[PDB]
């Protein structure tokens, strides 16, 4: 050193880092990108828990995003922004256990609340380095310290032979945990406050956040939580030990491969081979089902999430949870026949009954009859616009909206402070057709405040709206309360409670308060439908 | 010695009485016998035609009420008493009444035939609310009502036996309908335009004449008020009828022939004493002796018969009241009384549902609870009390009606449907019960036109409307008033549009779908649940 920017040299437990000064709309930020937090999980370490990163010599260059974890790359719609935005934007490699830090410039003198992002991607994709997770705006505008990590997805992060030493499963969850530990020990170097760490994540990121809520060793590593459109409970976020064993051994068969012999053989397989067969192991044709997800191992997850939400003590917990207007529309184009991004997708009753078997793949004939009976509009039972929307509702409700209600309910009753939202604003830029409304993931760019970049084409009300949301989020991280402590003018977001079940609408209009989160419909999914699966 | 009051029917001569209605005189022929008294060896037997009589039979007074249970739940309360027998009980009860305009119509007049309800265990054609003087006078209708056997006497069956074949109460009705084909012309009725109407078990009876071929030649149109032949309460299987019959026998100290002989030796009231101890479960809106699927009167189940029948040349008017379920809650659901407001608890609601849906398995019971609970206020007692009412009304009346209306329309019938929402000002039941079943009858019959009865002046205008709808329906097959416009028309009920009208003080409002979501539950899902316990 000697001739370079003094604000950009930091020491962490493993060594020296050089960050980069970055432009935000309203001024500069500090970014430290691609800080390794684990030994590269390669070679004999594939399928295994992360090991802490051994110290390095010299000044590690932390000025660019690092590798993205090895994963499936979607190609359904080439050139199409709506899908491309989620695709890896750095080299795919198994050597991907890196994390990123954004802080103000200059770094703050007093310790600042830390927000840690956990990306979604169904546990088979994702990357901390996508544009919509750019931490600079929350860093520049709200003075937050934002941290995001890569964690292993797909087989690499989730293939499990439960009980074995060499593939215990949940290791992707462990990468996340290791990055949380890294934050505890090192964030202060950046002016972060380790005693004020808030996890936020969306979809599998949200289910991830909830796993950490439910898993004791993770508990001491954060104080507050945000789950956007995802839950640790529900039909897709976990598999049983048996089922995980089953998918793992099938995948092994499909590629050539006593648990030791099998795993050892899997370890000799090229990464692309596992990705090529990843999708062939699901018990039924489905949507919103993923092959390698967190397992109920009786270790990380001591019991099913359903059990742990019911019987856990959430005394100390402030939690923000919510959903987008159309949780189910996105995946309809991936595998319900009838549906497409390129037309209105008006479907028939026949296509709807078939769609229900696909969106609720674990349902018997009777259970499905019940779904179809519930969501049919008996005045207009053949009406293709309603059917198309009912198909979206089934998928959205079953996988997200009702799980979120089950979670919000149990948490509030076990003594947690819960704030709930439904996000209803469709981006003016959005490239999915109108019929899809607000698909999951499309609140993210607002929360992170991307509309503040005047080069991005958002409307002026969208720029103001983004600021509102960044304020809710960072207020929540600061205090456990999304409300602005002075500003009593603006309508208050009340806690969600079992008695009143209040939540707010997030759109361009001021906060409006509503009651019951699809209460009638969720009684179907959460209370009735389980029992109809004891017959 | 008025010649207007003197008529020769096929069996001989009758002398009527001149009665007064608010706007003029009416000729009444009360207690005309249409069958041999069904007594002694005729108990449980089909009715035989009344033998001809000498001289002039006095038909100026209501005859006896068929032998039946009498309600004593709230002794001296007008709400219950208005349904109790207003004449002596007797097995000698097969009589009918005819009201006609005074003087007797110049040309053949459409006939309405009324069939009382009472759960097939009670009722009488002589109650004040079935008084036909108003329809006869104001609208010029020829109105006929008959007594039919009820309880064990009308409905006890040992199916297959010669001596108690079941459905005789219904055959009583059919014989009274035959009597009308043969005799109504003498009173200036048109036997070629006969319209049945009935309420509750009476509506079910109307529905069975629809589904029973030999009855079809005896009327041309039907009105079913708050009841249907299909659904949980109106029929029983042969197996189940045999079961209750043999159990009633055992209970009163008694091979088919031998068993019936013994039953015939018992005093009427001994049978009635044990009428209510034969039901398989604690229940409400369930009744021991009801029509039986006998392969004779009813060739198959009413469900089977409405799914496949051909109803091309049939006009039908069907409807329900706003609160079909409130009435029976006080008769055996803990927490319910007419005296307080019956704000019930959640536990009372779950136990109330096993009583309201007695044939429901544990899982089906739960589906119902989970459906009818308002999840925004799971434990509010007002909601829970109203949901209880709705479970019972929906399961027993509204959804069966929706089902019938759909089937009839799909299979060629011309159907009109209604919900009745006006609570009578004079009603003596508490407000929480709303509009209980049967409290439309007094309006259709035109009782508010009696200045002495203390109905509001709006209620009188309402009653006039209703009488016009019903009699227009009898005249033409269509309840709409030709002379009259814009304001608005009553559209036929169809499977596509599902249009019905609200009947209340405001002008007709057209609505679509009759508890459409909730009836999909009862009519489509619930059978599947139970079938797979
Ligand atoms: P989420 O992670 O969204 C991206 C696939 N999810 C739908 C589980
Ligand atoms: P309806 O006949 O009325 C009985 C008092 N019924 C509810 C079956």
């Amino acid at each position: 050193e000697g001739r370079e920017d003094p604000q950009l040299l930091v020491r962490v437990r493993g060594g020296q880092l050089r960050g980069i000064r970055l432009k935000a709309p309203g001024g500069p930020v500090s970014a430290f990108l691609g800080i390794p937090f684990a030994e590269p999980p390669v070679g004999s370490r594939r399928f295994m828990p992360p090991e802490p990163k051994r110290p390095w010599s010299g000044v590690l260059d932390a000025t660019t995003f690092q590798n993205v974890c090895y994963q499936y790359v979607d190609t359904l719609y080439p050139g199409f922004e709506g899908t491309e935005m989620w695709n890896p934007n750095r080299e795919l490699s198994e050597d991907c256990l890196y994390l990123n830090v954004w802080t103000p410039y200059p770094r703050p003198a007093s310790p600042t609340p830390v927000l840690i992002w956990i990306y979604g991607g169904g546990f088979y994709s994702g990357a901390a380095s996508l544009d919509v997770y750019d931490g600079r705006f929350l860093a520049q505008v709200e003075g937050a310290v934002l941290v995001s990590m890569n964690y292993r997805v797909g087989t690499f992060g989730f293939l499990a032979l439960p009980g074995s030493r060499e593939a215990p499963g949940n290791v992707g969850l462990l990468d996340q945990r290791l990055a949380l530990q890294w934050v505890q020990e090192n964030i202060a170097a950046f002016g972060g406050d380790p005693m004020s760490v808030t996890l936020f994540g969306e979809s599998a990121g949200a289910a991830s956040v909830g796993m950490h809520i439910l898993s004791l060793p993770s508990r001491s590593l954060f104080h507050r939580a945000v789950l956007q459109s995802g839950t640790p409970n529900g039909p897709w976020a976990t598999v049983s030990a048996g089922e995980a064993r089953r998918r793992a051994t099938l995948l092994a068969r499909l590629v050539g491969c006593n648990d030791t012999e099998l795993i050892a053989c899997l370890r000799t397989r090229p990464a692309q081979d596992l990705v090529d067969h990843e999708w062939h192991v699901l018990p039924q044709e489905s949507i919103f089902r993923f092959s390698f997800v967190p397992v109920v191992d009786g270790d990380f997850l001591s019991d099913t999430p359903e059990a742990l939400i019911n019987t856990g003590d959430f005394q100390d917990l402030q939690v923000l949870v919510g959903v987008v207007k159309d949780e189910g529309s996105y995946f309809l184009v991936y595998g319900v026949p009838g549906f497409s991004k390129d037309n209105e997708s008006l479907i028939s009753r026949a296509q709807f009954l078939a769609g229900v078997r696909i969106g609720v793949p674990q349902a018997s004939d009777l259970a499905a009859e019940a779904v179809v009976l519930h969501y049919t509009d008996w005045l207009h039972p053949e009406d293709p616009t309603h059917l198309r929307d009912a198909m979206s509702a089934v998928v959205g409700d079953h996988n997200v909206v009702c799980p979120v209600a089950q979670l919000a309910g149990r948490l509030a009753a076990q003594g947690a402070r819960v704030y709930a939202y439904i996000f209803e604003h469709r981006a003016s830029t959005l490239t999915w057709p109108l019929w899809m409304g607000v698909p999951h993931g499309y609140e993210i760019e607002f929360i992170f405040g991307l509309p503040l970049d005047p080069s991005l084409n958002y409307t002026t009300e969208e720029r103001i709206f983004a600021q509102r949301l960044m304020k809710y989020w960072t207020n929540f991280a600061r205090t456990g309360d999304p409300n602005d402590p002075r500003d009593s003018k603006s309508p208050q977001w009340p806690p969600y409670t079992t008695a009143a079940q209040q939540y707010v609408s997030l759109n361009l209009k001021p906060l409006e308060v509503r009651r019951g989160l699809r209460a009638q419909t969720c009684a179907f999914w959460n209370r009735f439908l389980p029992k109809l699966l004891s017959a």
